[PDB]
């Protein structure tokens, strides 16, 4: 079968026959559709199939399918699965398969940029100090003076799922969040519980409006370590807006890298429930989101005050004039000070172009509407006007629950 | 299979049971979701008319009574008899105001219960159609304080004698492709404005014309008709801080009037059922005003606010876009012609979703849609888990009537 997606603006139809290697649900039926829902162990039964579909994936991929090396390595890797239960990925297997993961992300629309991805294999790591070494590495790396470079570190592989590698993080950087007792957020309200945590674990909280979490790093699944990342190596930008002089005043950071710390990477059915990734911020991700949804930072308020806007009734569109003030100052901000930022204009852009040539090269896309366009001025960027076919392909980046709510604590 | 929806921004949680009484299909399957492409005889009629019927006794507390019964019983004996059905009035009322509360893609569902319905399927000809839009355009403008309403021509029978309006709205700006090589007016009416002068208009090759309507009676050729000018209230577009912004000569007109869907009520079709209600502001100001292939203001916008167009990350598109929408919520708030903000409609669409999960088990909801196309995270249904799900009586799309009509 051949899906075509039509883009309403430019009416380019692009037709997807890379659908048809799509295995994982979606979550939708025939007569219900779950595209706007945000969340929709492992024996030697399914696993050498997955392995074996990852490697013809790969084979395929370097020109070499049905070759004596890929028939060796399918060989080698079906007595390693019945010999042991799980199999070990070859060094080029797993920064195929890491790569590939990145640009079968339906939701990202920084994949363009899929195929320059740094991988750092940490599958050596037996320890928590030796995990916090190995995310020192990758921030310094990834930061690089603020000329931001992706990169991924990949610890090892769920076994029995009771030794798991985890970054207890959301995200490598984040700042602290925490409930006063009047009801009232200080800091980021969305990391108050992860918070509480740390607190909990034995550290000592500043207890600023920006202070930069401690990591929580479980190795083999041992109860999880506290430590600090070197504040020389937490590259932040203060806020400021190139035409209000009063916007610095209002006390706003960030920190230059986005790093995601708390998904699951399937390739070849083996599972690396710690494999922290990193790239560097579309602007909006900070000023529209970080900045201003109702439960975090909320700053519309005080920033509309600041501009004197008519704030009395919503019809002034009071909240989109601070929002695009706000945004303007995070990207302002970034570039001043030489760190790698995207606007949505060009981001969703060169998603278009990456779609385009996706299709070309590939059959299609995945790409998932609800999270592609930007959280403000949608229908100004392409990605609006574009149809997109959302379906899962391997490898994968994958939701695992908190680890908090399933750790067996040792004590 | 009993559905949960949660709200991100407020952690509020609503469970859905409505959509186990879905019957069409949405497209989607477990393998792939379509959910942001566009547009994905005797024995089939009973059931579809039995279906609406259960639902409309069961709406008004008689379900299982003599009178439910017997009006299965004698539609059952006149689609046997006629092979179509006729609704009572109050039939056709209810089936139309659940259409409009089934249309998953209407941020303005809160209103779904007050729609004005008027019974045009005594209907004959053009003419005869032409006064029954114009009557449902005055009612509906109300001087500026607009009123939902809905007018249902006769419905299909055997598929060549289908009532249609030939404009999309009943009230839209005529499209020219000049010799220049460029778009006069709205770009996105060309092709009708060309089958308007085809079949005979007198195009002022103006910015904003107001199209005539093509109405086709009976399957036969459709006829030109000019709204009257004075049943059409126009909005002449300022800005409460720009005074060069009421140069750019903008204006937008007050009555937003979809007439080329299908109305499906109990198996049976509405191929001509103008409705109407008033607009969002974002529908002009974003779309209407800024997208590319529309009247695609945003530059000279720009130009005149001297912003700095020379990167995307000024952000000068979208400050000109906020501006731009600004003026014309502002506009139509001066005149006195009803209009909402999508901050306002996004908030009730919310406590409608809420009323509707409450009172009915849930809302079909198609997130692609309801969230507005400017700063979207900053309204409440952007943070809105919403399950889309296709309910009958329903709106539904219909090929464009030139591309069917047997001349
Ligand atoms: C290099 C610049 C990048 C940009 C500008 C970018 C942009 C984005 C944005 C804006 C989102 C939406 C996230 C949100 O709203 O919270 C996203 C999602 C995502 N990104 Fe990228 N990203 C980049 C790099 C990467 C890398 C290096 C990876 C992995 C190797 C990655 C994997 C993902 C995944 C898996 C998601 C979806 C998360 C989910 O499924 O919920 N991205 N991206
Ligand atoms: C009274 C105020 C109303 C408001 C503020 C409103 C708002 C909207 C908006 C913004 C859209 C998106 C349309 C687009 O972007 O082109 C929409 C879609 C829609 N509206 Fe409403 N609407 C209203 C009244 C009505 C009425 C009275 C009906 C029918 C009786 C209706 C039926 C629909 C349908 C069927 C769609 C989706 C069409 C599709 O499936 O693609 N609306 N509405
Ligand atoms: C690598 C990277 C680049 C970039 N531009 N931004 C980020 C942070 C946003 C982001 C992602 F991308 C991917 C995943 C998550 C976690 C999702 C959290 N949700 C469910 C509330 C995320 F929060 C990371
Ligand atoms: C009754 C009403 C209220 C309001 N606020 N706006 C409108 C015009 C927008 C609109 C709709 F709502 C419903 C349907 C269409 C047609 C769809 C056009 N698509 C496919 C480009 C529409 F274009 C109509
Ligand atoms: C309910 C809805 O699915 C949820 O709010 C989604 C919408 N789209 C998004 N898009 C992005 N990029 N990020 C998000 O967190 C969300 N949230
Ligand atoms: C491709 C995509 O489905 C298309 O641009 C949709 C997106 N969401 C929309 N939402 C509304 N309200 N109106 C539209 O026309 C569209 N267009
Ligand atoms: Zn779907």
């Amino acid at each position: 079968r051949f899906l075509k997606v039509k883009n309403w603006e430019t009416d380019v139809v692009l037709t997807d026959t890379l659908h048809l290697k799509s295995t994982l649900e979606t979550g939708c039926t025939e007569h219900i559709c779950m595209g706007s829902i945000m969340l929709p162990v492992r024996t030697k039964d399914q696993l050498f199939p997955l392995a074996k579909e990852f490697l013809d994936q790969y084979y395929s991929s370097i020109k070499r399918f049905g070759s004596k090396a890929h028939m060796d390595r399918l060989e080698e890797v079906n007595k390693e699965i019945e010999s042991t239960s799980t199999y070990q990925l070859k060094d080029t297997e797993l920064i195929y398969g890491a790569k590939h993961a990145w640009r079968n992300a339906s939701r990202c629309v920084g994949r363009i940029q899929w195929s320059k991805l740094q991988v750092f294999d940490a599958r050596d790591c037996t320890t928590a100090h030796g995990m916090f070494n190995y995310i020192c590495n990758h921030v310094k790396y990834a930061t690089n003076k603020g000329n931001l470079r992706s990169a991924i570190t990949i610890f090892p592989q769920r076994t029995d799922g009771k030794h798991d590698f985890r970054v207890w993080n959301s995200q490598l950087i984040r700042y602290a969040g925490y409930k006063q007792p009047d009801g009232s957020t200080l800091g980021d309200p969305a990391n108050v519980q992860f918070t509480e945590i740390c607190i909990q674990q034995g550290w000592k909280a500043p207890r600023g409006r920006f202070d930069v979490l401690p990591l929580l790093l479980q190795a083999n699944g041992n109860d999880p370590e506290l430590f600090q990342i070197p504040p020389e190596l937490v590259l932040e930008v203060p806020i400021r807006h190139p035409k209000f002089d009063w916007f610095k005043d209002l006390g706003l950071k960030w920190y230059g890298l986005p790093a995601v710390s708390n998904m699951l990477l399937e390739i070849g059915g083996l599972e690396f429930s710690a494999c922290p990734f990193s790239g560097w911020y579309m602007g909006t991700e900070i000023g529209v989101r970080d900045y201003c949804d109702n439960s975090r930072y909320n700053i519309l308020e005080e920033v509309a005050k600041k501009m004197d806007l008519d704030m009395r009734k919503t019809s002034s569109l009071w909240k989109d004039q601070a929002l695009v003030e706000i945004n303007i100052a995070v990207l302002y901000s970034f570039q001043s000070d030489k760190v790698t930022i995207v606007d949505h204009h060009s981001a969703t852009e060169s998603f278009i172009k990456h779609m385009e040539n996706e299709y070309r090269c590939r059959g299609g896309c995945p790409a998932d509407w609800v999270w592609i366009v930007p959280p403000m001025s949608g229908s100004i960027t392409p990605v609006f006007h574009q149809e997109m076919l959302n379906y899962r392909l391997t490898p994968s980046f994958e939701y695992q629950p908190d680890p908090w709510n399933t750790h067996v604590w040792k004590g």
